């Protein structure tokens, strides 16, 4: 299904930081349409999105919680997953824009990721029948300085236990990680425990912009297979489908002029910005492709893109969520983010469902 | 006039081999018997007029012991009673189960007891006062091209392994000098003497087993039919007889695998020589069975030399190859069936039986 990507946006409000150092509002939501006032009051930029939420305030219409945003954005992808489609959602934006606060959220207001996860487990409960057997697995890993590390591993005891892995490209199913310890899911409780361990061990750190920053890229994969009956008088349960869900928490530019730092700090920031740039180029060429343009896609210019190839494009029903700030202090960043997103709507891939009727005759009969 | 039937009796797995969960390599398709390489390097097929598949009770066409007897061994009882000589060969490697087919078990008999008691009972069919019947038997072994009588009990001496010699009767055919005979009317007494016989038989503990056959054994039965006829006077002297010759051949064995020394190697050499000779002989007999005129090297060994008349002319015979199905002795099985086949061995290679599901070809067409 040559089909597009759902692009959603969430303007978080200002903070103690702006209260201490006054930073006016410039982002404005006409219900859902995004409008940004230049502090010079010379231009208003405006952007239109398939989805909007106005978390700037709780009161005016357009407001939405984590789960409102879920049932707007991610529950449909749950639907397409049970339809059998691979699915993607990934975040974008700067530091302190609640990109984690949205996707993952915290303990008290967890994000789209945990909402979807419990919805998925109970949605399997809805059809926990012998009509269709279900089997769910998940992996969870991180990207730091182009190095891949396993979030679900209890590290050993050593001064250096951040065991790197490497990537390999199956000629058919595409990239994957060696040693990636994909584990079985019984329920959202198990998912929760896994996520807790991983987010704990993630290489994150405090800084001058936020108390805790996602200095590494995080990937959270689920794959649900569902074995169903075929339409034959013989072995009926010989049909199966798979659906691969991919939820991605990226990092922010973290411009060093404000993110004054040194050593390993600046190193991580450099690698991050490099990665995100590569991603942006991927996104742009994808948009041009969706415009019908014959274009070479530098998936291979980094690791993030390479792994997420089949999700940024390929075969999956996908979405992006962009996080943006109201403070004029970072209006440039928010504008860049909004332009990224409004370009992002234009992207399409060709999404179907992964029966994998291999050595089955079912697809051939079909 | 003679003719031979060439057949094969497949053994099933043992408790040992089932415990190993040893792979099967022998399979059948009709009388055809195939061997599949474990690495599928070669899929061979040997062909027989008959195949005795005692691999699984549940299989279509299971051959039981009496099945074998009434399939291949029994007709020879008819022909021997008819009045021409009969023989049955058994050839196979150690552990194949030659005794299991031939002698069988004390509870599950073989073609030996089946034929013996059947022929007793079947001569009792015709036990008239017009015709007299008289039955004898002899039993001897060939070993290093030496003949030894199996019916003399060893004495309290270095040995009684007294070598004997072959002479060619000017009229009838070759026979053995000094061979003591006994007369029979009971298989119980057949067995009485055999108790001595297969004890005196020379044997050796190889690696393939603890008691291997290191000497060919020939067991023949003497059937005498004396009839009287109207001659315008005293009715007397119409004589017809026949012979029934059982051949417990010995296994070949590659000396390269039987790494050893001395007398063991000598016996292996002699045995292989005999087998080769016999293979030549039998093939020649087949070619004449199709009518090819040809010279026969009967004289190249003692065994065939004795059997010459039992093999030629009006002579009905069969040979049973014994084999094991297990993947582990696959080489031995291929060897055995190769000896057994009388035209050639088929071979190919094929790893396409998996059409990935339910004959995908039916869709691809
Ligand atoms: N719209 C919002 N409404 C209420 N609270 C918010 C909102 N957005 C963010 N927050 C909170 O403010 C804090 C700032 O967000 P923060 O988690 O630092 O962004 P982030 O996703 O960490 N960016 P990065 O660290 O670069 O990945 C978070 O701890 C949230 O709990
Ligand atoms: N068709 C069969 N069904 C069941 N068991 C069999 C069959 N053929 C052989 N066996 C077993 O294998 C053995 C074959 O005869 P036996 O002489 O006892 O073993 P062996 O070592 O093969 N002796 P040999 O006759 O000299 O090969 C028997 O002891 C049986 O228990
Ligand atoms: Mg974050
Ligand atoms: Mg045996």
């Amino acid at each position: 299904f040559n089909s597009q990507v759902t692009v959603a946006v969430r303007v978080r409000p200002f903070s103690k930081r702006e209260k201490t150092e006054k930073a006016s509002q410039v982002v404005f939501t006409n219900g859902e349409e995004i409008t940004v006032e230049h502090p010079d009051m010379k231009q208003v930029y405006s952007f239109i999105y398939d989805v909007s939420f106005w978390s700037f305030d709780e009161c005016h219409p357009g407001y939405a919680s984590q789960t409102t945003v879920y049932e707007t954005l991610a529950a449909p992808l749950l639907d397409r997953a049970f339809e059998g489609y691979n699915t993607c959602l990934f975040a974008y934006g700067q530091t302190g824009s609640g990109k984690s606060y949205t996707m993952m959220g915290l303990n008290e207001e967890p994000g789209i990721i945990p909402r979807f996860c419990e919805d998925l487990f109970a949605q399997i409960a809805k059809k926990q029948t012998s009509e269709v057997s279900y089997h769910l697995e998940m992996s969870f890993f991180e990207v730091y300085n182009e190095k891949i590390h396993d979030l679900l591993v209890c590290k050993g005891e050593n001064g250096q236990r951040k065991q790197p892995l490497r990537a390999r490209e199956h000629p058919v199913s595409g990239p994957y990680v060696e040693g990636l310890s994909m584990n079985v899911v019984s329920s959202y409780s198990d998912i929760q425990s896994w996520l807790e361990l991983g987010n704990k061990q993630r290489a994150t750190a405090a800084t001058g912009m936020n108390d805790k920053s996602s200095r590494s890229h995080s990937v959270f994969t689920l794959v649900m297979t569902q074995t169903k009956t075929e339409v034959v008088e013989g072995e009926e349960h010989d049909h199966r489908i798979t659906s691969r869900i991919n939820l991605v928490d990226l990092a922010g530019s973290e411009r060093c002029s404000t993110a004054h730092s040194s050593g390993q700090r600046l190193k991580e920031g450099v690698s991050i910005n490099k990665s995100l740039l590569t991603l942006g180029k991927v996104i742009s060429a994808l948009s041009e492709q969706a415009n019908g343009k014959r274009v070479f896609i530098p998936y291979r210019e980094s690791t993030l893109t390479w792994l997420l190839k089949e999700s940024l494009g390929g075969n999956s029903k996908t979405a992006m969520i962009a996080t943006v700030s109201p403070a004029a202090s970072n209006i440039e960043e928010t504008l860049s983010t909004l332009r990224y997103a409004t370009q992002a709507r234009l992207i399409v891939n060709i999404a179907k469902v992964n029966e994998d009727m291999n050595a089955k005759l079912i697809r051939e009969l079909k």
